[PDB]
């Protein structure tokens, strides 16, 4: 049961709109919206929401494996050898939000201050000893970003579990000399670091040129989450505000996408006519290169939808119904649709160009969709007597963290290792207000919900 | 009553080092430390310690009052108008952490988001509806570093004042016509941008060039609290691991507070021989160069003591008794101890400087230093029924609100603006493992105590 | 007759190697070596080699009325108007080293300090009182690399048409408004600077992506001069020294042209066995990366003369026979084959990116092919009693400038408008030691040759 | 005979205004403008002049040894060893436009290329052989502004002398270690780097906070040449165009050594009522920053002349009478003077800082002064039959170079090393229209004189 059959699951399941039932199902964790910072429903003006992994949730482990098949073989196109063409995709392996350490090839789970919580080089976990010989302060500095890459976003499944499996092959390949920084083979050497980088190349490569794109749209089912209950949603959202989409793809691709998102019988809710996905949108953005988009952007263009290519210059124009943009800046959507960044919430999966950056940049409010947490959700429940156990004893202790970050994978939760909060969880619950396994669980609060946290207070203050 | 005044009285009391009369003193807030993290006091190898405002507090408001005296001198000599000699410095404006907009020429008092939470232009407090035309999210970009300055430390209280007054005098005095972004006066056009910068280089001049050091070391009493529970502290620490001082100082500005500090016809405790301040460091490092140090750094120079003087030249020696090093990095620090980052305890006041990039760029534990605190418990204990009127309620909010911030002064609490926690106060709660308002409240806990945080929760955890 | 037919007729010549007849083919202007700065050819241990443009000479003007319709094409098929297809290349217009200036949509044609010898919008030529509205002091600050552009080499001649063309195609054409910086199309604006980025856009596809390479490949007597010449001067340079091939295309496409320019039923002269165009070098250079290439370059790689790929990894083993390098720095070469900089001759095409920076970086000697330099010269020669008519007079300056200019192009000679030299004549003055219409020239020249140029005298020296 | 008493022999010289005496003077090669490039002085509209070694030509060797002096007392007072004390200025070593190579503590003469013409560490010249162990192809790059340090202005004469003297110093006491990049004194390393970067700074000290300015105003006739013929070519100049004055001093310094150089019992000419120095200039500017003030320049501020010191803020108003301008950018000038880049003559002494980026970034017309051209002059005259023995040659010719290098000084002629032209020479070809020993020299040529060169001719085009 991956996290995407789960909300697969609750996607099959229609809407009853029914206020008592509404309110019981947000009694569940797994259709609850979590609050790091109190945001009043009734103040947001504008929903804006971006499309891939947040409208358009991938399946696990297919699509993953889809895009590992696609990065091995481009890699080995260029000249790996033929011997990965036997890696397969392991969705066991990888957690999200790691850090690939390019100097001396490891894979590391750290907290918000740098320091680490588990180290796997290939396939070996290397414990406190052995690890301080390479870190000696158990500690690296993330802003280090030549050195340092973290592995945000659920497109990077793959190419974690690839660093991993390139690494356990060239270390245990006797063709190879493993050295500090890297492998020698005779008069050639490979670094961690120029490995890295292929990598990262072969990923970029398959999503910009390769067949990815093309073998996603034709076998829709397979690859991508669709709930009849999106419609709903977005045509309740624009009876209060204005509705805007955001993307980093193109216009053919999104277009693929969101018509499948779209494609039942009927439009909001079953009896009633279907309507092009286009409708349920003020203004829709592709190529919107995020983060970049929340600082100085890019010049505003329009696109040609009848071809799928951009008009000649920039346009200069108001919005107008039926325009497709492409490139601009924040500035562009809160100018357009005469929005301050208080009003806007913005509905995104990527912690750092989607969530981190509105909120930095422009003070926008912010959710964040984490499609794990639809099964982190379910271990962390059936293994409550295990961290509360953990909890208590605060050597057993080590063993305790052990076979409780095992339930989650070889590389242990999203959010913790034992006691101790991952980078990623501290950003979390440091720039997403609102957060939750899926957007479709807003459909469960009323119109003017107030979502509440607690008011903080200093250790000196309490 | 200053906070000064309270850090004072708290040094002229002996100590009592019965383990139950340490266990009860540390009942009060006034001699607690608080704890933002868990830190084993066992596990720390080295004491590290700032100088000003950290072993030297310097007394509010006479040092504020004199560096006030000397700025506005230093500005008239250069062409200011005469009026300003009739500016006199007024402690109950000032709060730390305001921020600067050198394009309005407002004081912003902002939450860790860049919120406003207190807008003034001169001593004009600006409400809601007039701060939006400034401010149309009533939000600024913090990274914007080329038009915000934040008055980070207390050596900026003097200029805070400073600027609201400036901005105040050019404004209703005829002579001059206000814009938008500074004062037209004839043919001259003064910024609020270039006006702040002749400030920020004035307050540089006193410090460097004129003649502010000269004057509080020939008063001493006047300026510098003084505690003979200094040399104890310090001499308990040396038994369980080394003590090192690192200060953005020269040598012989140190050399004189320093002697200062320690001036007491006796040592560590009553009764026995005085010794010279040198004695109590395993290491000196001075011109350090905080934030840099915690980078780069600069050569590591070695001080020629009988002159006062830098030797020429690169310093390649090892560690040796009585020697007094000059500029270096924190790298330094770490091999001349033999220390890893979190055997290292840091003391200072400067949350930037000294706290936040000791933190992240080298993995050391901190402790955060507020001579403010002194006062802000007293304020924060009997106007409890205040706090916790405003805290039952979540109109009369923003009533609330304005009478709990003015018992503190014009720009507030330190750490909030009623319900909302300022930037300083979560980068105090983000980066200062430990805090207090002085260090020497590290005296009244056992040499291997358990400083503790409960664990953080997610709120899907909770 | 173009340039290329003067060089190929030249290169239908087979070589008469008797002294005298050597001696007297030098006589004539079309075969001699000119002289900036004194050469001893003794001194030379390396001669190095560029490949396009200077080994493989392209035939004018079917490559750039080639390179051109590619252009246009890629143009058309992301968008710009039909209208396009109906340009076609003439190389009458375009000269070879012209500014682009992306503010205003000119053409310039500049001397060394960025004095005005001709401005031209789209094919309206600009005279002076008009170019004053732009250009108040008639002078451009060439270091303003974001504004102007310089077409500097062979390849940007399609391109410096194509500008001239895009501008008189908007401005005329009545759906467009012509504005000072560029065209407004209803709500698109389109501005020279981002045309300019469009059409080098197109350029860089064709060559890396599009069908250029491949069209050539398929018709390499159209496209390519070929000298059964060549075989034999690098036969003799190898005599005296090294030779080597540094070029910034790939292997496959070297190859396929390498492969061209030697075959012959013969090696270097009538009656010997062909051999193998890589048997004729010490050393081959692909994807070499200049201008960057003679500073800190890339990561020295090794070719799979299999495949065309290249191997995994960066090569750290010697100069080996049949190895063939990609990528690496001008150090790698010096290194590799033993030399200092004065000890090679390098000659190339390119005044940038092979001559000015060999020659400042690393203080190698320089020979610049030029081959526009084989019509030039017969230009020169049949309208000198133009030139020294100008020459005499120095109204009637401006009428001789004109129709000397004229008789080159619409844009003038290379070298000069009249008797103000152009930019790229004083770099050529400047950079290249040596110059000629071709390299072959070196071989009606004995192996001791001493180039000479006279010592240069300031004017209180003369 | 230094040059100085050249020009001030010259200067004691009342004007004879006589046409055929001023023809006849302007024969003479010491009262010559010599010419790189045609100017026609017609359309010349506006004079700019410099100050310091323009206007006001300092001494030799007097004002030299008391830089030198000063120099020296500041380095002893920062704990540099008494010995300096004994150094004593030899203006027969330091030639202008050195390079001082901070990586290996040697002094270089260099041509345009950066090949070695001279080399010196300390007072030892090195020969070939033994400078190719530090310079394998005898050339070092003039771009790598990190290590080589361009001894450009006749202010760094004292400073090329001390570099010299301080080498060869450490070399020869035996506290220090001589290693390949500095000395070693026990635990102390000193870089030729950082021995470089402590006599800049205390040259920058001494013209900044030191003594030199007071010791020069307080015996002016002993440090500074006057010449009656000043404010007579000044007036002229005014009846033609107009007059300016560009700056990096203060006004204070400006306005005495100003006053001293007018400072004659008459104006123009004898008989004339003696005029105040600012009198001769429609725009005064002063704290000019140049080179920057060719590029962005700052902000423009207005002199207080009662006290000296600036107005507070930019001034925004027209030019007026009797207003002294600090700051701004060559753009201020051509606006206030209504002037474009070409009608301007700017004269001054700095080949950088004030000719070529006059010239490269602007347009301006050029004049450079070169007061040693004064004494090189008469050398070359009576040293002809050496030269042309030289000449001729082209062993021996290294011993010619050698005796011809000699009369000049140790470090030989500013323009030469025998047949070889220094880096000097090349961009006094390069960047100066004219040049002269002195501006004076205008005053012998009539109002609307066209100065002629030769027009320039390619090798091919001969
Ligand atoms: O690592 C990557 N390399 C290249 N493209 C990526 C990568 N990760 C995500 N994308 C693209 O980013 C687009 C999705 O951005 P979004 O809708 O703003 O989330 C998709 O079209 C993906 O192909
Ligand atoms: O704003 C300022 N301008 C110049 N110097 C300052 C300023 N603030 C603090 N200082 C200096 O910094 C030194 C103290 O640094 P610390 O011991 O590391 O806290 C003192 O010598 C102060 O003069
Ligand atoms: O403007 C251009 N855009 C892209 N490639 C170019 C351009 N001009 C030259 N080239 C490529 O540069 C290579 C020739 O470089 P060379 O042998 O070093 O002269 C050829 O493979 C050309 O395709
Ligand atoms: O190396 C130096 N360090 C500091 N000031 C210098 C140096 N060289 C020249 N100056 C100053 O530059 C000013 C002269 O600039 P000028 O009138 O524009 O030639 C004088 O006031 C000198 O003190
Ligand atoms: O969260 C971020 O964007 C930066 C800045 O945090 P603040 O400066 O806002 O504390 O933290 P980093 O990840 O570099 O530790
Ligand atoms: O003279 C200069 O300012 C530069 C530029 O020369 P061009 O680029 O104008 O040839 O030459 P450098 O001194 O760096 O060799
Ligand atoms: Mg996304
Ligand atoms: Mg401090
Ligand atoms: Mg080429
Ligand atoms: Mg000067």
């Amino acid at each position: 049961t991956s996290w995407s059959d789960r909300l697969q699951n609750a996607a099959d399941m229609p809407a009853n709109m029914d206020k008592h039932a509404l309110k019981k199902y947000r009694r569940e964790a797994y259709h609850r919206v979590f609050v790091n910072r109190s945001l009043a429903m009734e103040k947001i003006k504008c929903f804006g929401f971006n499309m891939d992994y947040t409208l358009a949730v991938y399946k696990s482990p297919e699509y993953e494996s889809l895009g590992f098949e696609l990065t091995v073989e481009r890699l080995v196109s260029i000249g790996y050898p033929q011997e990965l063409l036997s890696f397969a995709y392991d969705s066991t392996f990888p957690t999200r939000g790691l850090v690939f350490d390019t100097l001396y090839g490891n894979l590391l789970k750290v907290d918000a201050y740098g320091n680490l919580l588990v180290c796997a080089h290939g396939f070996n976990f290397i414990r406190g000893p052995e690890t301080r010989e390479q870190y000696p302060n158990k500690f690296i500095q993330r802003d280090d970003t030549e050195r340092f890459y973290i592995l945000n976003t659920l497109f990077n499944l793959p190419e974690t579990y690839l660093l991993a499996c390139l690494v356990d092959f060239f270390t245990n390949c006797p063709r190879y000399t493993s050295c500090e920084t890297g492998f020698k083979d005779g008069d050639l050497f490979m670094s961690y670091r120029s490995m890295f980088q292929d990598v990262r190349d072969a990923v970029d490569w398959v999503h910009y040129k390769g067949s990815l794109k093309e073998k996603t749209v034709e076998n829709l089912e397979k690859y991508v989450v669709k709930d009849g209950k999106l419609p709903l949603l977005l045509s309740r959202m624009k009876e209060v505000g204005k509705v805007f989409l955001a993307t980093n793809s193109d216009y053919k691709y999104t277009d693929k996408i969101m018509t499948y998102l779209f494609d039942f019988p009927h439009g909001p809710k079953p009896g009633s006519s279907h309507r092009p996905w286009q409708s349920y949108f003020d203004l829709i953005l592709v190529d919107a290169r995020k983060p970049l988009f929340f600082g100085e952007g890019t010049v505003l263009r329009q696109v040609d939808t009848k071809t799928g290519k951009l008009k000649i210059g920039t346009y200069t124009g108001p919005l107008q119904h039926g325009i497709v943009y492409s490139g601009g800046s924040s500035d562009t959507i809160c100018d357009l649709l005469g929005a301050k960044g208080k009003d806007i919430l913005y509905i995104g999966d990527h912690i750092f160009g989607d969530i981190l950056k509105s909120k930095k940049r422009q003070g926008w409010r912010t959710f964040l969709v984490i499609p794990e947490l639809a099964q982190e959700l379910h271990v962390w429940t059936d293994k409550s007597s295990l961290f509360e156990e953990l909890q208590s004893l605060d050597r057993r202790i080590k063993k305790v963290t052990h076979d409780m970050d095992m339930c989650y994978g070889m590389m242990g939760s999203l959010f913790r290792s034992g006691s101790r909060q991952t980078l990623f969880a501290s950003q979390v619950m440091r720039y997403a207000d609102l957060y939750a396994a899926s957007f479709i669980n807003l459909l469960y609060y009323p119109f003017s919900y107030l979502f509440r946290a607690a008011h903080v207070l200093m250790p000196h203050e309490s």
